């Protein structure tokens, strides 16, 4: 489980949204597994506006952060899951590192800001969804 709060904004992986993420939504997209809902409180994270390959992500099923370097946002096919057929998964980046179902949400970040949410994972590889090309995330 994880979110990003930006602005008015909370950022999810779509297939963990709740029911009051679906009641306040402000966009969804299943082919990039993100969803966005508006919040009452503004939040503290800051989205990344960069090119940035390397970085830190949070990892649930081990307590801890990891340094990694991370592929270039692309169309990659992803294998069956409780949540989604086997499909291709858009604006996803991959590195190698520890993931298990539970860590989506965990955030990946760089030295300018938050790149992205924990999405994919297996055999010691993780995937995950950027958000540095929603550039309206940083505006009401
Ligand atoms: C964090 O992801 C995992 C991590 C490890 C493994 C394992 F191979 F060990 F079974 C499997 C996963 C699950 C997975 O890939 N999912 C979770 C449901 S939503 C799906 C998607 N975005 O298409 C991505
Ligand atoms: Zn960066």
């Amino acid at each position: 489980s994880g979110a990003i709060y930006v602005g008015n904004y909370r950022v999810v992986n779509r297939h963990l949204a709740t029911h009051n993420d679906w009641a306040n939504l402000v966009w969804e997209d299943s082919s990039r597994d993100l969803l966005v809902s508006s919040t009452t409180a503004q939040g503290c994270d800051t989205i990344a506006r960069c090119d940035c390959q390397t970085g830190v992500y949070y990892c649930s099923s081990r307590r801890k952060h990891y340094p990694v370097s991370f592929s270039k946002p692309s169309l990659i096919f992803v294998e069956a899951s409780e949540y989604y057929p086997a499909r291709y998964q858009s604006h996803l980046m991959l590195a190698v590192g520890h993931s298990e179902p539970g860590d989506c949400g965990g955030i990946l970040r760089c030295q300018h800001g938050v790149v992205g949410i924990v999405s994919t994972g297996g055999n010691g590889l993780v995937g995950f969804a950027d958000v540095r090309d929603l550039l309206w995330l940083d505006e009401e």
